[PDB]
């Protein structure tokens, strides 16, 4: 029947101790407690977090369980060496993670922090792309069309990531079509080839964010996306390629109705 009460856990959560009850068990790895929770349903799981280089392998199986076992289980990272970063915390949480118990909480606080999750639901959308979510810590890898608010998110956690470089990161650029062209049919024409360069529709623009691509060299990237000359395609454009300018053009784009979000054709 239930597995609600079945707690899996790596060793290192409960730092020497054996397991506290019939519902416990303990993995020596991250990998064979992964293994195990893909067969649970209800089951608390508690990871353990040691160096700072577990936390893209970690992302990927908190996103695959949570994704493939749904809003039942409580994913827990017990972090055992000082070593989580607010930005890589916010990433294993939107992942699918219900909580971080810091390394700064003693064992008998861990433990407190487990049993506080109990019955507790997870509500929060998770993307099914993970490269939607490791957008937030890692260089776009996203390419091509995304929904409104998925671009906007994009390229907000690029302004927001602290270890990107401070210069150069793209260019932010908002295409008005021709009157007698639709934005859904200008999008038909955009087709990027590069890795970082994405697109939305929104408000009758087709705005862009194409990565590591300097203001003087906009209308060559341009060229090179559409198979048409962009004068005949649209009409105006408007360009942002500071940080402070695409982040305070990120707040006006992020008022925009959903009933004004485009979708591409079928």
């Amino acid at each position: 029947r239930s597995d609600e009460k079945r707690i899996l856990s790596n060793v290192a959560v409960l730092e020497g101790a054996p397991p506290l009850s019939e519902h416990w068990q303990l993995f020596n790895n991250n990998e064979v407690l992964f293994n195990e929770a893909r067969t649970a349903q209800a089951a608390t799981v508690v990871f353990s977090l040691q160096q700072n280089a577990q936390i893209e392998p970690l992302a990927r199986s908190i996103h695959t369980l949570r994704r493939q076992r749904g809003s039942a289980m409580k994913i827990l990272v017990r972090e055992n060496t000082a070593s989580l970063r607010a930005t890589d915390e916010r990433l294993l949480l939107a992942c699918g993670a219900n909580m971080v118990i810091p390394w700064n909480a003693p064992l008998s606080r861990c433990l407190t922090m487990i049993e506080s999750v109990q019955g507790q639901k997870f509500s929060r959308y998770v993307p099914e792309d993970i490269t939607t979510l490791l957008s937030m810590t890692q260089p776009l890898k996203l390419r091509g069309f995304q929904k409104w608010d998925v671009f906007c998110n994009a390229v907000n956690n690029m302004m927001n990531n602290p270890l990107l470089p401070a210069h150069g990161k793209g260019v932010l650029v908002a295409l008005r079509p021709v009157p007698g062209i639709r934005v859904e049919q200008a999008l038909t024409l955009c087709r990027p080839n590069r890795t970082g360069d994405i697109m939305t529709i929104g408000g009758n623009r087709l705005v862009l964010f194409l990565s590591f691509c300097r203001i003087n060299d906009l209308d060559t990237a341009l060229n090179h996306i559409f198979p048409l000359p962009t004068g005949d395609i649209f009409s105006n454009r408007m360009v942002w390629f500071e940080d402070d300018q695409i982040s305070a053009e990120l707040v006006q784009m992020r008022l925009l109705a959903p009933e004004q979000w485009g979708m591409p054709l079928p």
